[PDB]
């Protein structure tokens, strides 16, 4: 089959940590990113070690899934590199390819994203480059994975291995960054990403025709989170995000987060757009401590899944993903209701 | 259900006669168009007069239609304004909706586009200006379609009016621009336009999940054309050309076309990452002119039969609409198979 993993709010919502467990439990044979670039930070928690990938996708854990990078992603050399590094354990430098049409960050962009009044002042960006990039790319000027020799050995055709992969039948994950408050179109403009996020935009990014699409499962955490500037109607002061301990840095800037109560109209909207067939929730536990590690549905406290019903019928969606914590383990999987 | 049109070579495929036909026959609730924006030239015979859009979606033919731009499209105000003007006895102006969320064209970025000598000279582009107004949204500096009062009469929300739409069990028909050869991500950069335009990129573009996209028609032509600068394999000298009568002047710019043989191998990668669940095929008629007029499968010239084939079998795709003429009747309708 076909799943893509999006963002419902403004990113940050856990996708990578539920990636993460897609990956082990239903062993794809390609997890494949998409997404703008090297702006996100995808964060998992294995067996009580907390990794941080920009770049690679967030299932290396899977030492038998293709690793691939959809042409409508960029590229950065140098974070591509050091991940390799960073994730040697996994040997994810022989099972990764890279679409040798994917666009690359350059240093000119990374620092007109990290200078300008504009971008970095008043957005504000995260200052990977991947904005200023896709306007080289939009003017196309910009250079591609092709042209970047160092980059050679790990050149594919993603487009075409996926489909590949879907003809014979096999498990296909994919991965987008962000959520939907941030896409350029959908989103709070101009306080968004360079590039639409949902669910469509992350199957052309892979090479995926809308037919060829499964599943769409759109995540959402408990409180969602906003880092940067740019509206947020059911924000939070940052006294109660402390007493109730909803503290969290950045995985890139390491700025904190800006905290906010579960936006229902939103959830209903962004879900509807994406064309979402299922829900997944995480941070159940800093909604209410006691669903804590639970991993049975109607074990759970009472206020937790009064919430989850609150959501599936304000958002009209089924929710069959529930994390319980950052351990692969703290989930629900209610995929068979 | 859900059909969405896109070409599958460098544009100009006749999508806009495809999108023409389809409206009058199956008669869609809502006809949006998605595409970059204005630097698209879609034109249709209605009963012996040949129009022209660039703005308005091909579809204006029906009078019952809603007519919507998708948030992903740009939108020149002037263009906008002409064409509302050039097709009043369907009285457009009432049907029409603009997404509030469109990014404006303004002439800052037309003289840009029409001077400089990268995107001028090389590409070279269309000078509509859809290049840099994309620069300008992706650098997300560019003008929302709420912030022009001038278009505020004709605002509206259409991904939520299309899924609206599905949800009533209404058909709606989509309309991209352009063609696969010319993608941002996998066309034949950087002799591309400034944006993905496969099926997938033209769903977000109005703002429809992939799981909502019921078929996907990939327009081809007999002879493929590229207008402007950049590779073209089964390219033909001009003198076979105009020996063939394929001279096409460009709809927007007046430039002609380069005309080439039929790229198979093209097609069938065009086809297959648009996720293609039918095949059309026009001009069949500059194929074989014994062909002209045909309504009817049976009664096709042997010589044009065994192209449909060959294309049905080297492509791997029904070819459910073939086009045998500039007129609305001019069309055999297979989609019974
Ligand atoms: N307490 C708790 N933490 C969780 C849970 N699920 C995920 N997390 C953690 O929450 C953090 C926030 O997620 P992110 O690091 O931003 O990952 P992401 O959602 O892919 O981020 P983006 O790529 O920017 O969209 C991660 O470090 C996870 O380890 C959960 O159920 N409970
Ligand atoms: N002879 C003949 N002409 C056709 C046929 N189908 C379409 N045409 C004409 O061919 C011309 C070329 O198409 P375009 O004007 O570029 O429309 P388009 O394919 O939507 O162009 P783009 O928007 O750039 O993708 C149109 O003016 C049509 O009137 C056909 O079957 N036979
Ligand atoms: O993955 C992320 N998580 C949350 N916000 C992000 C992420 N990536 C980019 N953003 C936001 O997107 C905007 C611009 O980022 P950029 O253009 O990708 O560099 C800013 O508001 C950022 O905070
Ligand atoms: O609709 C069209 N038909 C054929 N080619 C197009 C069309 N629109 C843009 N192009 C091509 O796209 C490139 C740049 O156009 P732009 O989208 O205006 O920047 C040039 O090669 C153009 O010829
Ligand atoms: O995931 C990325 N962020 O949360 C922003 C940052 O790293 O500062
Ligand atoms: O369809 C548009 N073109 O063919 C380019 C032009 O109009 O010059
Ligand atoms: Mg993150
Ligand atoms: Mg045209």
């Amino acid at each position: 089959p076909s799943v893509i993993v999006v963002g419902g709010q403004w990113g940050d919502e856990g996708k990578g940590s539920i990636v993460a467990y897609l990956s082990l439990h239903d062993e794809p044979e390609i997890i494949a990113r998409g997404g703008v670039g090297t702006n996100a930070g995808h964060s998992v928690v294995i067996n009580g070690k907390k990794y941080a990938v920009r770049q690679i996708p967030t299932g290396f854990m899977q030492t038998k899934a293709r690793l691939l990078i959809g042409a409508g992603v960029l590229v950065d050399p140098e974070v591509f590199f050091h991940e390799l590094e960073q994730l040697k354990d996994f040997n994810v430098k022989d099972r990764v390819g890279i679409d040798y049409r994917c666009a690359i960050i350059e240093e000119k962009h990374k620092q007109l994203d990290r200078t300008n009044g504009y971008l970095h002042g008043k957005i504000g960006t995260t200052g990977s480059g991947c904005g200023p990039a896709n306007a080289d790319r939009v003017m196309r000027k910009a250079k591609q994975a092709k042209d970047v020799k160092e980059l050679e050995p790990y050149l594919t055709d993603v487009a075409q291995e996926i489909n590949d992969a879907l003809d014979e039948g096999s498990l296909v994950l994919v991965e987008g960054t962000q959520g939907f408050g941030l896409s350029l179109y959908y989103g709070t403009y101009p306080y968004v990403t360079s590039k639409d996020v949902t669910a469509s935009s992350v199957a052309a990014d892979v090479g995926i025709g809308p037919t060829r699409v499964d599943e769409v499962i759109v995540v959402f955490k408990s409180f969602p989170t906003r880092v940067g500037a740019g509206p947020f109607p059911t924000e939070m002061p940052m006294e109660e995000a402390d007493r109730l301990g909803l503290v969290e840095y950045g995985t890139v800037t390491g700025r904190r987060r800006r905290v906010g109560w579960f936006d229902f109209e939103m959830a209903r909207y962004s879900a509807r757009i994406n064309g979402a067939t299922m829900l997944a929730v995480t941070m159940l536990d800093k909604y209410d401590k006691e669903a804590f590690g639970v991993t049975d549905y109607d074990k759970l406290p009472r206020k937790a899944k009064e919430f989850i019903e609150e959501i599936e019928e304000r958002v009209g969606v089924p929710v069959g993903l529930i994390k319980t914590g950052p351990e692969l383990e703290h989930i629900i999987d209610r995929r068979d209701t």
